[PDB]
């Protein structure tokens, strides 16, 4: 089961890479080329992640369960680019962009510690990582969105759908984590891999398509 | 003894995080918000460090002594932000900012190698790391300070006190290192932890308060 | 044999560091200081690499062969600076600079995986890493070079020689890799070290001299 969803991730991310790489080469202006290139590297990093996991790399058992710690290494490089998708479309100020990238880097490193620590202590770092995620939720839902609507007042719903889809998908990750083997262990290890794979595909390929649709709406 | 000073670091850095996080939310202009946000992440990274050390993480014995190698991982992210405190207040040119961040990154990585190497060879990397620190001392005491005084000629002592306090505190770190177990081993491992904890608190919380006082003097 | 070429690398890179560090201190304008400082850190990172390897650090046997994995750690910081040499001389746009640094970071991480993986699977990551290198070759030979010639139309051969020398040297690295023990293992481990050392010296010290010669031609 797990090996199948890892290979589904490889091909989906790799095929996602080809499309965005083709769009970056044939982009009619620089604004389209940057967004195409951003989503291209996002899918390229994710393809390398799933190829590594599919080949049995980047996994050392913690607490008797298979733990793909390599996710946090590639998420660390791919998730800031997904935030750059948002800040580039909204023409967000660099200070807010830096707070988003810093909170995201903090969320991931502390989420890594929760994954590879003993079962009782793990929940402290989970709470820490969730608190850092709550900062991102606030930053994206309030100051980022209002700034973006104020610059593009004829396309407020475009940014609203963008932030909603982005935050619904990101919110699903700590839900899978807390219920998977490294949390309360309510379901299997194979279902956790499938969840993250479905989520990764949506938040990178699916969201990448949405970002292009948003840029066209911005005209 | 050591577990106590680790927990002193957790609470002090965490309480330091709350204050700077509150000041960033209620900042009256963007210049105050950036400085508050900078010191907020500085204390947030340091809180995570001490929480990790307090919980027995990020430490593998080298040469028979307890070695918290996790310090170098978090210093690598927190110390460049402390340099950004200086360059932001002085409106330092980006090339000088890059040399400061590069010399600082070099000092820390080579200082890491000295910490986790055999006893004789360790002193080569210590000398290397100290040489990289001497570059920072020169960069901050001469070109940074003169550039800052030239832009703020009515507040030259503000930058002078700022650089002096910053460099006195940073200079104390290699002194503790060379006399601690990983150096000539003149005192215990508990006193080393207390030294770094006192120093970390001063150079992050204490220096963070000083940076705000300096910005007010700049008006 | 190998210990000799490691020490040749230490002294050559260190002596290379002194020269570029002296040129950065006595630079007559800021454009010369930036280029001198860039090549200074390039040789400083490389000196630390060879000092680490000469001292028996950063090497864990993979597949029965001595594998200096520390190369990829220092290449990761030194090779983007060598690309910054090119983009700074050409006044390259930041988006193209970002694609070059991203493709380079991707080439190195996947090349690292090929080095530390089982013998059959290694060639997949080698092909991946070579594909990322081919992107760099295209980026440097077409959009970077044409943009640079268009801004400096009286010095087109300067950039042409620069890109040619840079790409000839970088191309020699995957050739050494595929024929060394971690590839088809046609020659020894000592010859691999000598190859990389000769190549590193050329692409950092030798190329550093070339970059200064190019800047003078640009006047
Ligand atoms: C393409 C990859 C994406 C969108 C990754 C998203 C990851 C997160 C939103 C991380 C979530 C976590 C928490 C909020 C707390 C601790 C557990 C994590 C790391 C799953
Ligand atoms: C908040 C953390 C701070 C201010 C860290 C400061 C660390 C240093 C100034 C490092 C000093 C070192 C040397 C100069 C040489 C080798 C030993 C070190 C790493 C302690
Ligand atoms: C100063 C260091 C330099 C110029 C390093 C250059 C390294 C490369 C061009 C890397 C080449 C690789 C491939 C293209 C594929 C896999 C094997 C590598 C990592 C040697
Ligand atoms: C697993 C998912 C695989 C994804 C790759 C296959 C999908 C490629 C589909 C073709 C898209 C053609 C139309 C694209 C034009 C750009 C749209 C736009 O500008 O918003
Ligand atoms: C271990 C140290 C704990 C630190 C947190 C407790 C200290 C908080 C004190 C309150 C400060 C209230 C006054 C601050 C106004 C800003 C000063 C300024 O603008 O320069
Ligand atoms: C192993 C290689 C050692 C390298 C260090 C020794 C070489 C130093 C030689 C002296 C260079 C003196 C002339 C330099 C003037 C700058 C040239 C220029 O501006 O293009
Ligand atoms: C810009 C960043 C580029 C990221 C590329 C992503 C592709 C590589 C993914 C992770 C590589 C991890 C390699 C693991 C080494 C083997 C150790 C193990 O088996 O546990
Ligand atoms: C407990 C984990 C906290 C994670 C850190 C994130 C907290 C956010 C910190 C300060 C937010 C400041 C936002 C930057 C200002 C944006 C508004 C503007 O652009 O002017
Ligand atoms: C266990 C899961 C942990 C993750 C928590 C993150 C979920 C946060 C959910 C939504 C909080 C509400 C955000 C406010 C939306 C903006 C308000 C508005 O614009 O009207
Ligand atoms: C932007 C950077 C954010 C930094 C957050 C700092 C908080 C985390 C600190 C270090 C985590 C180290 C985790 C160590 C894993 C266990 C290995 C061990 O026990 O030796
Ligand atoms: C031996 C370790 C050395 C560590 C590297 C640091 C050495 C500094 C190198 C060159 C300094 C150049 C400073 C940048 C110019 C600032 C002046 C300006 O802004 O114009
Ligand atoms: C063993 C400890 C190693 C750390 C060494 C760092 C200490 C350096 C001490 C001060 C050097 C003098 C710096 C010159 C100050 C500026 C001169 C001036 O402005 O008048
Ligand atoms: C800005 C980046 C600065 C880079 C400095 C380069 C010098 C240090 C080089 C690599 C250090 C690797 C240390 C290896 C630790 C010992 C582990 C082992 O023996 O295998
Ligand atoms: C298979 C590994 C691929 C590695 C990633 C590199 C591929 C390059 C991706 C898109 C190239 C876009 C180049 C940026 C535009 C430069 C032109 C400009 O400045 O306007
Ligand atoms: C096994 C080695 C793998 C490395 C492959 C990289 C070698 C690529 C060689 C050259 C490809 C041709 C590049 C085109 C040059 C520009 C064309 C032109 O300007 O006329
Ligand atoms: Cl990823
Ligand atoms: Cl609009
Ligand atoms: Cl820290
Ligand atoms: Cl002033
Ligand atoms: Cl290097
Ligand atoms: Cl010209």
């Amino acid at each position: 089961m797990t090996q199948a969803w890892l290979w589904i991730g490889v091909i989906s991310m790799a095929l996602g890479s080809v499309f965005f790489g083709f769009g970056a080469h044939n982009a009619k202006n620089e604004r389209w080329q940057i967004l195409y290139t951003l989503n291209f590297f996002i899918c390229l990093i994710a393809a390398g992640l799933y190829l590594a996991m599919a080949l049995g790399l980047g996994v050392n058992v913690i607490a008797g369960r298979p733990t793909y710690w390599v996710r946090f290494v590639t998420w660390f490089c791919s998730t800031p680019l997904l935030l750059l998708d948002l800040t580039f479309l909204g023409r967000t100020s660099l200070p807010l962009t830096g707070s988003l990238l810093g909170a995201n880097a903090y969320m991931l490193v502390t989420g890594f510690v929760a994954t590879v620590t003993a079962k009782p202590m793990s929940y402290i770092w989970y709470i820490v990582s969730c608190a850092a995620y709550l900062a991102i939720v606030y930053l994206l839902a309030q100051p980022y969105r209002i700034a973006a609507e104020r610059k593009h007042p004829r396309s407020k719903q475009a940014f609203r759908t963008l932030v909603t889809v982005h935050l619904v998908l990101w919110t699903l990750y700590p839900i899978v984590w807390i219920l998977s083997p490294e949390g309360f262990s309510t379901f299997t290890q194979g279902s956790e891999t499938m969840f993250y794979t479905l989520l990764d595909i949506a938040s990178k390929v699916g969201f990448g398509f949405l970002s292009l649709n948003t840029l066209h709406t911005l005209e």
